[PDB]
């Protein structure tokens, strides 16, 4: 049940909280179809022993999943959710994506997360 990401995270670099414009946000995906562009960022945080002993926090990164995938493959979409923020391209269908899932390290690369261009991202984001 491993339940990775199918892209490469986005870095929180900044203060603000991850959020895109609705109709923003979904990443490029050749191997899914207009039906499929929808899902979630969840915030995932890293502690880490910092140069004086005392634990600190990494930046934190922002991993999507598509809707009805990943950690909270139960989670309709627009449900509030402190690290959860969701996205939808238009003209994609409120149904969860069993037909997208998630990745297996093992036998997939994560795809390099790309957004269409002009996408407004917020401060302090670009990540890879």
């Amino acid at each position: 049940n491993n339940t990775a990401s199918w892209f490469t995270a986005l870095t929180q670099h900044g203060k603000e909280d991850l959020k895109f414009p609705r109709g923003q946000g979904v990443p490029i995906n050749t191997n899914s179809s207009p039906d499929d562009q929808i899902g979630y960022y969840r915030r995932a945080t890293r502690r880490i022993r910092g140069g004086d002993g005392k634990m600190k926090d990494l930046s934190p990164r922002w991993y999507f999943y598509y809707l009805g995938t990943g950690p909270e493959a139960g989670l309709p979409y627009g449900a509030n959710k402190d690290g959860i923020i969701w996205v939808a391209t238009e003209g994609a269908l409120n149904t969860p994506k069993d037909h997208i899932g998630t990745r297996n390290p093992a036998n997939n690369a994560a795809i390099v997360l790309q957004l269409p261009q002009g996408t407004t991202l917020p401060k302090g984001f670009y990540a890879e």
